[PDB]
């Protein structure tokens, strides 16, 4: 999985990103109990496959959905809360 730091400090993360990997690398505190990937975490929280452009808060992160495909989150922008 790829993750790109933006000039403004935000991160663009792939939906496929492994939650435990993200936590260890960025010192985030994503819940790893039930989901394995960033996509999984977002889907478990939403009661509908979210549109691109959706902004949500999960586990200390402010997340903007950038790309959705095959009913999975492909890319999201992330800022720390």
């Amino acid at each position: 999985s790829n993750a790109i730091q933006q000039s403004d400090g935000s991160m663009i993360i792939d939906g496929s990103a492994n939650l435990r990997d993200l936590n260890k690398m960025f010192n985030w505190e994503l819940d790893t109990e039930d989901a394995r990937t960033f996509n999984g975490l977002i889907l478990e929280h939403l009661e509908e496959i979210p549109d691109e452009g959706t902004i949500c808060e999960i586990d200390g992160l402010l997340i903007t959905i950038l790309e959705v495909g095959d009913n999975m989150i492909k890319q999201a922008k992330v800022v720390k809360l």
